[PDB]
């Protein structure tokens, strides 16, 4: 499928969930980009104005794309594959309760998976994989990409 054809990719946090401290959102998203930068030639920078490649949005219900959120539970987040405009953009359902920990829905773990999609990855059938379709909490300290994820992103970049 489509991939970014450049090595420097920008993101921009369009708005912040009131569920968390600002700095914890910055840090969760940062760390999630770091997971993918560790295993590709990509570099990610946060920008604050202008157009970024990857816009990070917290939104609820119908939010102007053709993919409405469904209130609490069900769909947690989604993201569009690489491309201009909405391409790359990662959207997080505000009707979830985002956290740094095991409570509600972990921002970090979720953003690692959605970013995988922003990068062009689809879903893995391996329950060990971060690209597995279902959200499973794991200790954010114990977190690793599976062989399958690494293999999938390396078939796309690097
Ligand atoms: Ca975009
Ligand atoms: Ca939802
Ligand atoms: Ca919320
Ligand atoms: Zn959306
Ligand atoms: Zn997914």
């Amino acid at each position: 499928g489509p991939v970014w054809r450049k090595h420097y990719i920008t993101y921009r946090i369009n708005n912040y969930t009131p569920d968390m401290n600002r700095e914890d959102v910055d840090y969760a998203i940062r760390k999630a980009f770091q997971v993918w930068s560790n295993v590709t030639p990509l570099k990610f920078s946060k920008i604050n104005t202008g157009m970024a490649d990857i816009l990070v949005v917290f939104a609820r219900g119908a939010h102007g794309d053709d993919h409405a959120f469904d209130g609490k539970g069900g769909i947690l987040a989604h993201a569009f594959g690489p491309g201009s405009g909405i391409g790359g953009d990662a959207h997080f359902d505000e009707d979830e309760f985002w956290t740094t920990h095991s409570g509600g829905t972990n921002l970090f773990l979720t953003a690692v998976h959605e970013i995988g999609h922003s990068l062009g990855l689809g879903h893995s059938s391996d329950p060990k994989a971060v690209m597995f379709p279902t959200y499973k909490y794991v200790d954010i300290n114990t977190f690793r990409l599976s062989a399958d994820d690494i293999r999938g992103i390396q078939s796309l970049y690097g």
